[PDB]
């Protein structure tokens, strides 16, 4: 088709309406893409960004990742820098977090020449978060997980 799929899910092709299913994963995808991409360039995190970073989390889980390496690590890019921005809302970061670490479980996919991600930001947010001085005087208010 248009793109090799990394790491599908088997047991959809063995599903008896299998042959529909290529055509709903193209069109799921093309929407994600097209959508999350637009939410964050218009700055709607809440309403557009969050609801379209759902929608790819259950595209994982219904059809594995399913996606080109070129995709793969764009969204992986998208969520890091989503994941890394200094004031978000922590608990708008646990449901960008939980997203990337599904992208990033299976390592086999990408071969590190493919992503190269920093470190830097992510220790400034567990600096953040795992050492807070402002938690302590019950200012933060942490998530609990
Ligand atoms: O074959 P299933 O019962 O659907 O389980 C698989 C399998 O897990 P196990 O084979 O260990 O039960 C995968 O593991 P491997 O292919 O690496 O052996 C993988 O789990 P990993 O991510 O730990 O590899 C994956 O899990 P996920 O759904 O997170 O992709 C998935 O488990 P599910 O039952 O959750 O699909």
């Amino acid at each position: 088709r248009g793109f090799v799929p990394q790491k599908e899910i088997v047991y959809n092709k063995l599903l008896p309406y299998a042959e529909r299913l290529d055509a709903e994963s193209d069109l799921q995808l093309a929407q994600i893409k097209c959508n999350l991409g637009r939410a964050v360039q218009l700055q709607e995190l809440w309403p557009g960004g969050l609801f379209w970073t759902r929608k790819l989390s259950t595209y994982i889980r219904l059809y594995g990742r399913k996606f080109s390496k070129e995709d793969h690590v764009l969204f992986i890019k998208l969520l890091y820098e989503l994941v890394s921005i200094p004031k978000l809302e922590i608990s708008m970061m646990q449901g960008f977090a939980r997203l990337l670490i599904n992208l990033l479980k299976k390592k086999e996919l990408l071969s590190r020449a493919d992503l190269e991600l920093p470190w830097r930001p992510l220790y400034d947010m567990v600096e953040r978060i795992l050492y807070s001085k402002t938690e302590h005087l019950g200012l933060n208010w942490f998530p609990n997980s």
